[PDB]
């Protein structure tokens, strides 16, 4: 069932009026909802808790209509959508080619004054056509279009936006060749009619594959939130000189509960550096965040910060002096234990309970936990890893602050 504006207004009024009824009660229970609208109202009620968790600012807005559970689970989160606003100069023009629930478009429009939103799916577009004006600040100009952007190329070219944003879908591995829409012909055709294209890519895409496959890339950002990599963002522009792939600036950023500073490097730098690997542990132990790991700044972090790395495949660092601003977790070393199967049942002797992590180790953390019978909780961490000479060890760590 597709709804017009009048019906969407009624459905949201009924979802609110009858908010305290379960979806089954909506369906077979007491209210003034005509039979043909009860499923739609029940659907809005059913998914409101999941909307509140993901987009709490939306769940508090009256009259917002969620086109589907499908569209809700596919959308950007609140924190990454807003990071994107940093790419967009205040008062500019934007086109969003791939649309969706519209949270990325809204984040772009926090800065831009004019925008075109384009969404292939009629149902999704109808909801956006309703929701978008309820979410925009005052003095914003938008055009909300249904269909494939390839049917609107003359309008897009005439608009000549400052930015064109695209979030492609996937048509084992996720390659740049699998992007729908295909980014290479898209860029060939549209780079001449915008300042930049900003593409949001899956965290499963290979960085090097991306940098080898896309022309005119100016920067690539690896963006983590909630402890995990959420997206890669690539900006392309004919406006600026071509940068060879090994020289493209890579930004690794871990978004947190507050201003934070990116780790910026290049593959050329990563490849060109060489570092010491240590057979021995020092006082401080450092574990890089997920965005650093995905970006591949394994050596650069040690070189930039004057740290020793344990092993080429152990993505942990150590130093005698305290680095206070480390990009990940910092620990104080309490014990180092040479690993063998026989030590596992002895670990309860060393600490009453612990979190367990592994960085290059023959057991997974859950295997380490079960085989040692180690209670979870507390403030300490047991870390399985490998030193530069291949010796496997367990580290007993406490947080540095």
């Amino acid at each position: 069932m597709l709804f017009d504006e009048k019906e969407i207004l009624a459905i949201t009024r009924w979802a609110k009026l009858y908010a305290n009824q379960s979806p089954d009660r909506i369906l077979l229970g007491s209210n003034d909802i005509p039979p043909e609208y009860r499923a739609a109202v029940a659907t809005q009620i059913e998914l409101w808790p999941r909307l509140r968790n993901k987009l709490p600012q939306w769940a508090g807005i009256s009259s917002l209509y969620i086109p589907s559970r499908l569209s809700l689970e596919q959308s950007s989160g609140a924190v990454t959508s807003s990071y994107k606003s940093r790419f967009i100069r205040e008062g500019t023009k934007v086109v969003d080619l791939t649309g969706g629930l519209g949270i990325d478009f809204i984040a772009l429009m926090s800065k831009a004054s004019q925008g075109i939103y384009i969404e292939r799916n009629d149902e999704t577009a109808v909801a956006a056509r309703h929701n978008i004006p309820l979410l925009l600040n005052e003095g914003k100009d938008v055009n909300i279009l249904t269909g494939d952007f390839k049917e609107y190329l003359p309008l897009i070219k005439t608009f000549h936006p400052d930015y064109i944003y695209v979030d492609p879908a996937r048509r084992r591995v996720y390659a740049i060749a699998d992007c729908e829409p295909d980014l290479i012909p898209l860029a060939t055709e549209l780079l001449p009619f915008c300042s930049s294209i900003l593409a949001k890519l899956s965290p499963m895409i290979d960085l090097w594959d991306t940098l080898q496959s896309l022309l005119h890339v100016q920067e690539l950002h690896v963006v983590a939130a909630h402890g995990e990599v959420k997206e890669l963002l690539v900006r392309m522009s004919l406006n600026e000189a071509t940068i060879p792939p090994e020289k493209v600036p890579i930004h690794a950023i871990n978004l947190l509960l507050e201003t934070v500073i990116p780790f910026i490097f290049t593959m050329e730098e990563e490849r060109s550096i060489s570092i010491p690997y240590t057979d021995s542990i020092d006082k401080y132990v450092y574990e890089p965040h997920t965005a650093l790991l995905k970006a591949g700044a394994f050596k650069t972090v040690a070189y930039r910060l004057g740290l020793r790395k344990l092993h080429p495949n152990s993505h942990l660092y150590t130093s005698e002096a305290y680095e206070s601003a480390f990009p990940g977790r910092t620990f104080v070393l309490e014990e180092i234990i040479p690993f063998s199967t026989s030590v596992l049942k002895q670990l309860r002797k060393v600490v009453p309970q612990a979190s367990i992590s592994c960085r290059n180790f023959p057991l997974s953390p859950i295997e380490l936990r079960q085989r040692s019978k180690m209670a979870d909780g507390g403030e300490k961490t047991l870390m399985g890893t490998t030193m530069a000479d291949g010796k496997k060890v367990l580290l007993l760590l406490r947080k540095a602050e």
